[PDB]
């Protein structure tokens, strides 16, 4: 498949703005939401800010601000669909299940084989992409440049790619965070690629997922 050198999904306008998960430990559900909202402009849809309570709430198969899976919350939107952020605000603090207008369902999710930074770029070159990483200290107090600094021991961080690209030759992945505008380059982060470890860096590469519609 024909890969672009470079990909930035937010110039081409499928990026709502960053958002700030708070305290709750709700990453799961906007590591999913991104990725939906982005698919949806992408196929021809309008972007629409699209609601990580209505997960954090809805999705019994995930626990809330206690943790989840993306994939927990791609099966919910597929079935049940998923709210504006409009209607439903986030909190950040589980509630119950609250009934608003569905905005949009999706057909299914798939993941990419594990470890294969190349087959991650040929989905990114596509979509915005769920991805799973290993956060400690040096990511946590990341601020500018090319991340290359040292992980967490165990994947409890998800987030999205919504890009790649190089500088000076060095290749990296744009990365969406959802802690507020105010970490890392405007919300985002931008992490060294095609490294020799095939996990990627911090893992990124062990278990991306993405969202279908149709």
């Amino acid at each position: 498949f024909p890969v672009p050198p470079s990909v930035d999904w937010r110039e081409k306008g499928a990026l709502v703005p960053i958002k700030n998960q708070g305290r709750c430990g709700s990453c799961w559900a906007f590591s999913a939401v991104a990725s939906v909202e982005a698919l949806n402009k992408i196929k021809g849809g309008e972007l629409i800010s699209l609601s990580e309570q209505m997960m954090v709430d809805c999705v019994n198969a995930s626990y809330g601000c206690k943790g989840g899976r993306q994939t927990d919350a791609f099966k919910y939107i597929k079935v049940h669909g998923i709210a504006s952020s409009k209607d439903y605000p986030y909190v950040g603090v589980q509630g119950p299940c609250q009934p608003k207008e569905i905005v949009l369902k999706i057909s299914g999710y798939r993941g990419i084989v594990r470890n294969n930074e190349k087959y991650l770029q040929i989905i990114a070159s596509q979509q915005v992409v769920s991805i799973s990483i290993k956060v400690g200290k040096d990511f946590q107090h990341y601020k500018s440049g090319i991340f290359n600094g040292t992980c967490g021991d165990k994947i409890n961080h998800g987030v999205n790619v919504v890009g790649y690209g190089s500088e000076n030759g060095i290749p990296y992945w744009i990365v969406r965070n959802s802690w507020g505008k105010g970490w890392g380059e405007q919300g985002y982060i931008r992490m060294r690629r095609n490294t020799s470890n095939p996990a990627g860096c911090c893992g990124v590469a062990i278990t991306p997922t993405f969202p279908v519609i149709d």
